[PDB]
């Protein structure tokens, strides 16, 4: 009884690239080699030399054939490149049998290995955009009829039922220019302080286009062998953590959008403490005695802060971080992405209302901290976020007047550039804002938080005169130099926002540097 087979036509996986074209996953053909045991068992004189081809031992291969002498179908080797397959079936050995495949190939590996993601070995989709995009991506597979003879010998490829259809190509909004240059200093931060782990975003302030995201550990997709669960998270998506004094700058704005606050105000912090119920807000400078609006950021006073923070009340507080989209939805579609949370009391205590205000009993992705400092240095405007190419920009929400925003703008400069400020910050050249931060990490095991483990932030944007970029930098547990948000993520900041605005083209806004 000799027959038709069917046989699969694979299809070409979509291309995805960069925000310019630079590839990021590409399927890449290459060669499956199959046998037909049954006619290879009549040239058994061949097989030490086809064994040898295959890089094979030849008892091994032989046992091989041996073993399944009686199947009309078996698979040799798979995956080689076009040129060694055709270099194998050119020695015209009976029963060889190739056919074209595709491999997923990665090129900038662990450069983009979270964002990217990969499929598995049926190209489904199974980490990130990968994941995301995968309907978009696939494409759908070919049929084609053979005849085979009684024992499994192909005379006639007969027809093609069907054609196979390649995906789509998609361009991610991501720059791999910034995106290499992200990976390689948060990587060189991580390991200069001995840190577990870190997340880094960059964003267009003006589009809503995430133009770099990296993550460490990492990983790289063309090659899982000893891959760890650990090393697969795009944290700055999936993993949430309490913002701290990077939020200050939106209680700052809610203040001076309550008409009840100006930035010449003086506010007491005399003695660095704040004693309120049994809890205790501390500073951690503990110099000045009393500081103006700018000096509460500069400074990063708690104390200050929580000041403002009864005076204006948790509502206004509240909402401008509702308003910038922190504990908000970002509307990605990121697999595995958080929400995060801002929580909502009936009353608000003076204890949640000021910890509210200085950024704990909250929890944010740096996605959305990134997002938020872009509508901050977009003179308040709030743009949606793209993790794909933007056609045209699109219309944003002013979520905080121009005003205000202008305001904080400038407060932000200081923080950076005035004297007692984070002045490892600094990007030469030009003129950047941002602020710093520095949390406790909350117990493993109990609640409250850890007397030794750190997270280090800074969160800012460039050119402080017309603003292009916002950025954000996290990392987990340093260990080695220090742990203050200005000492360890700050210079991160500095370098890489040198770079990007360099890469990017945007004239410098301060020559005196
Ligand atoms: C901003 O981040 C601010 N950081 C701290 O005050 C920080 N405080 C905390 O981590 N916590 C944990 C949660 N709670 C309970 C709700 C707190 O009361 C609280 O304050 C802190 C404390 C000790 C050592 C370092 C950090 C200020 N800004 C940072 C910064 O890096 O810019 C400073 C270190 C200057 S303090």
């Amino acid at each position: 009884a000799r027959s038709v087979r069917h046989i699969a036509i694979p299809a070409h996986r979509g291309l995805i690239t960069d925000r310019n074209g630079e590839p990021l996953a590409v399927s890449t053909p290459v060669t499956t080699l199959w046998a037909n045991p049954k006619e290879l068992m009549t040239a058994k004189e061949r097989w030490p030399q086809l064994a040898a081809a295959l890089g094979q031992d030849t008892k091994l291969f032989a046992d091989r054939i041996e073993q399944n002498a009686e199947r009309e179908f078996i698979y040799l080797v798979r995956g080689l490149t076009p040129e060694q397959g055709e270099g194998v079936i050119a020695l015209k050995v009976p029963g060889v049998y190739s056919i074209e495949e595709f491999r997923r190939f990665y090129p900038a590996g662990e450069v983009v290995a979270h964002a990217v993601g990969f499929t598995d070995v049926d190209d489904r989709g199974r980490e990130g955009i990968e994941l995301a995009f995968d309907e978009w991506l696939a494409g759908v597979p070919g049929k084609r009829q053979v005849l085979k003879d009684r024992r499994g010998r192909v005379i006639k490829d007969v027809q093609v039922t069907k054609n196979a259809k390649p995906g789509k190509t998609l361009a991610l909004s991501i720059d791999l220019r910034l995106q290499y240059l992200a990976h390689r200093e948060l990587r060189n931060a991580l390991l200069e302080n001995g840190a577990k782990a870190g997340s880094l975003v960059i964003m267009d302030v003006k589009t809503g286009e995430i133009l770099a995201m990296t993550n460490q550990p990492t990983y790289n997709p063309n090659n899982r062998r000893n891959l760890q669960p650990a090393a697969m998270r795009n944290r700055a998506m999936i993993d949430v953590f309490e913002p701290g004094s990077t939020v200050k700058p939106f209680s700052m704005s809610a203040a001076l959008a309550s008409g009840r606050w100006k930035p010449s105000d003086i506010v007491d912090v005399y003695p660095g403490t704040l004693q309120i119920g049994r809890y205790t807000i501390r500073d951690v400078s503990r110099n000045s005695r009393q500081l103006d609006l700018t000096g509460i950021l500069i400074k990063s006073s708690n104390v200050g802060i929580s000041k403002i923070a009864f005076d204006i009340g948790a509502e206004s507080i509240y909402s401008v971080m509702q308003q910038v989209g922190l504990g908000q939805d970002t509307g990605l579609g990121f697999p595995g992405e958080r929400v995060g949370n801002l929580p909502n009391h009936r009353k608000w205590p003076k204890a949640e209302t000021a910890t509210l205000a200085y950024g704990y009993g909250l929890s944010v992705t740096a996605i959305q901290l990134a997002h938020a400092y872009a509508a901050l240095a977009n003179d308040g405007k709030s743009v949606p976020l793209s993790m794909t190419r933007v056609d045209r920009v699109p219309d944003g929400v002013q979520v905080i007047s121009p005003e205000v925003a202008s305001t904080v703008q400038g407060m932000l400069q200081q923080v950076v550039e005035a004297q007692g400020g984070v002045f490892r910050a600094q990007v030469p050249g030009y003129h950047a804002a941002g602020k710093s931060g520095t949390a406790r990490k909350v117990s493993v095991g109990t609640k409250g938080y850890r007397e030794n483990a750190y997270r280090s932030l800074f969160a800012g944007f460039a050119p402080a005169t017309d603003p292009r970029i916002a950025m954000v930098v996290v990392i987990d547990e340093p260990s080695k130099a220090g742990y203050f948000g200005g000492l360890v993520s700050a210079p991160v900041f500095s370098k890489v926002m040198a770079g990007a605005l360099r890469l990017m083209n945007v004239p410098p806004d301060n020559l005196p540097t």
